[PDB]
């Protein structure tokens, strides 16, 4: 059946994920209704104008409770506790949540009290009971029944998993390490700044085998867009970069194609603007020391490639309700 | 005896240099000149007002054809051609060489024949005939008559070096690999910049029994200063993060004193502006993983680190000088 | 007739003119050869991929002399003196000369020497005997005979004598001032560096009773794309605000249709990334002291617009040739 | 008598009044205590650490419940309720507000009934019922019984008024217009941010005769620090250039000392940080349109030069206790 769907938070994530979702050829899911900070105006201005992603070419038109796109129009409420929210009265199915405060699998699920049957994280989920799924690693082990509360895991997650997943497939991973060198407590304008990251441990969620042989730290810079993830790790069988770069071309052309882009000609951070992969291979970077060390270097546009794959699980979730 | 030096070129490095030598407690070198691309007043104001280092704060005069900084004047000339260059009239020893265009043995001897007996490139050498030192690494190899023609390699590698060295010394690298992101052919400015690195194959020459071990790979962002290096290496003697971040500190107390810095607190870029040594390791970020493949992360000061170890070089070529 | 175009000189500006020229509904120019300063490789590498405008989707081919773009082909020739080129021997009619290294009359003219007939100079023209003209304000003035060298002016000139056309023909100008704030002798990337700029006395050769009325200043940012000009002058007429936006609205919507953007949407910087129209007024921020005190603030987007300003004189041009 | 003083709020300003005041030759304000949201060692890590200021050369202790610097220790708190603090049984004289959210004056009051005696906030006030001063422009008009809770206008505002002063005292302005590109809703770090400045109205209440005379917009800009004020004014005294340089430059050697610096030498940015004056002016830039429409621009560092004037109205407020 087509789910109704709510967002609940429309920042950067909740925007992207509607510019995602119009535009895709087709949908199971049916959004009803943004709960915001900020009134239908506000709303409206920000989906249509974006720093980034530039103008959104569509007809947006608000009102003080609704906002039309296109058409499809969808109710806009603003409360900051989940417990409040109608969704039991709006037959809200899927919430969209990406507010990034309610990311435990307890402060999630109001949404669900609230009357929704389901919630999607659109960030990592803390502590455990929530069902992590990365689109192109793991969405074969998706079964409805499995989690109320479901996530995404992040954008250095989606980048990292799916690379993780040929490289350990074909050459298999004994042990890595990785550093995200990504974009937006101190002025991190004028510096680089150093950072924890999860997402070496969260491939273990995605790629069980790999638990406890990956390892990564993160270095903040004063980048608009697309980031970076730095890959090297420690094979079983020996190979040579022509090959390395070999597999991961094949799997952009299948396994893992529109998860991974295999980008070989020399480009730079802005060239991958607006790219639905969620994580763009630089062939030209990739090394092999003494045949079993493998080094790659990816690109992921931020929130957008993320997104893309947001709507991809909100419609795996779709297709799968029971 | 106190060698007589002259400093080609005034930019970034050449005025650091400058600054270096004031203000350090004891020399072996008298500056006597500088040769421009532009008038002595230009020099006075550039040497005076540094946009990253701040104001210079030492009495500064210029002149028609010199500079005079706290008493020490020097003469200054305009030549494009090394060759037309007055070093013999000058009585000019050591030539610190900062242009970046003369880094070949036979582009830099041009100074030779001009009169000068030794010059020094603050920067990689290109082709062979050249010499390569990194301060605290292999300076006890040093003795004046191998090279007319020496290289203080370049930032990245005084940065890598003195870790691979301890980490080596210690564990034993077998193989590894290195990833700088360094601040300032397409904008620069709103992109992350993949580039070549020669740091890699650099530390070979100053540490020959890690030949072929190496590689790198470089990325451009769009920081003020300070950069770092993210080295991966596979050693020998299985061990713990704790253990790896401990000789890296008994060398900051000892063999690397002055070089290293090891900095455990946590810190960003802008806290290591104006720091002397020209590798700095941030103890938070080491990883060890199964025992045996490590990863350090390490800041560097861009050009003022660097320049505090030409000048080491520039001494030690003094002292030594037959 | 449909005249042959030669670029001289691939950068920004002569990339951007291919860009805007395809795309064209119609066109009465033909171009025909490129003038680089690298291979027609590098020339397809960079016309194909903007870290700005982003990618240019048009089916781009290169070759070892030439470039073809969606069947169109053109010769690729490197020559660093104009005077060595085979314009004669190539028919080539107009010269698009955007290198910035031929901006005085006779300098440029070393196109007309090399055979071409007429040149086009993609900045300010230095010195006298280049003919200015700014597209939507002094356009009915050119005639073929009048100059064998003309110039578009500025980009900032370009934003600038549109507004003060209008804003003079309405109330009267009778003297005043403005800041322009643009985007890239000091480290620009840390710094807000103060710059003179022509753009003021520029708008007198559009404009000339202008002439003496006008005076700037410029600040330059570490600002990606979109600039912006800061007009204050002391009108005849006094007005309102209210008026003052009405006249200009009127404008964009006529007169100068296609030349002067109206927003009165509340925007920033990126939103106007892309933009035809050269100068770009922001309504909300119009203010009228005492009736007589104008302040417009107008965005224009650096290279882009002025380069649909290019084509529109290349065009002119051609429309006129006698 | 020597006032005990507490610093409600430990950021940008407050840390920078701290150092301000230490340094200070002589002092009449003695700190006790200082109410933080966070804990007496992140205190101490940023009052000696500063991305922007550099290092913080003191020394500097911290401890459970306090810090200290150079001997004089102070009592660290945490209250997010000014209501629910000590300042009665401290014997708190005056409070330097400092968290931007107490600006009304019954807000700013609360810290009254606490039981401090006068209050004096680091921003703007909001509403009526403070008393605005701005060092150097109407301190001679403070009177310890007119407002207990008293506001140093902005940092905008203090690089502003001091020059309106002169111009006016000088020539005498009938209306005029400011436009402020100042450093840090939509991502500021791409865009040039239009938005609203009270520094226009602000000078009206520390120069009452420019009452309705001036009018602003500001321009936000990813800068670091230093900031710059754009003035267009039209005077009644006409002048040149060369003139309205000598008074500010006679200013800034008497009246206006320590208040205003004249630089007349070609810098940057920059070059202005630390600069203890919170208005210097560029003198290459000044421009005078047909004898009466001048134009002064003035850069001012951000937080810093403000911080200077808050602990001058600390000091003016002490030695004016009755």
């Amino acid at each position: 059946m087509t789910i109704r769907v709510a967002i609940n938070g429309f920042g950067r994530i909740g925007r992207n994920f509607l510019r995602c979702w119009f535009g895709r050829q087709n949908t199971d899911l049916e959004v009803v209704a943004i709960n915001n900070t900020s009134d239908a105006r506000t709303a409206a201005h920000l989906l249509e104008y974006d720093s980034v992603l530039g103008r959104f070419n569509a007809d947006i038109s608000y009102d003080e409770n609704s906002i039309t796109v296109n058409g499809k129009t969808m109710k806009i409420v603003c409360d900051r506790n989940p417990l409040n929210l109608p969704w039991k009265e709006w037959d809200i199915d899927l919430v969209i949540e990406s507010t990034g405060v309610f990311v435990t699998a307890e402060g999630a699920s109001k949404h669900i009290q609230a009357g929704a049957k389901k919630v999607l994280i659109t960030a990592p989920g803390k502590a455990e009971g929530v069902g992590t799924y990365v689109i192109g690693v793991n969405d074969s082990e998706y079964r409805h029944e499995d989690f109320a509360v479901i996530s995404n895991a992040s954008c250095t997650t989606n980048c990292l998993a799916p690379v993780a997943k040929v490289l350990h497939d074909n050459f298999g991973i004994i042990k890595g390490t990785m550093t995200t060198t990504h974009s937006y407590a101190r002025a991190a304008a004028v510096n680089i700044v150093p950072t924890t990251t999860g997402a070496a441990k969260a491939v273990a969620l995605v790629i069980p085998e790999l638990k406890g042989k990956l390892n990564g730290i993160a270095l903040r810079v004063p980048t608009p867009n697309v980031s970076v993830v730095d890959l090297v790790v420690q094979v079983e069988k020996p190979t040579i970069t022509e090959q390395v770069n070999e597999v991961l071309q094949k799997a952009s052309q299948t396994t893992m194609k529109g998860i991974i882009k295999y980008s070989d000609l020399p480009l730079v951070s802005s060239d991958f603007r607006g790219t639905d992969e969620s994580s763009i291979v630089d062939s030209s970077l990739t090394l092999v020391m003494d045949g079993d060390l493998v080094k790659v270097i990816a690109w992921y546009d931020n929130e957008w490639g993320y997104s893309q794959r947001v709507v991809d699980l909100a419609e795996l979730a779709a297709r799968k309700s029971g």
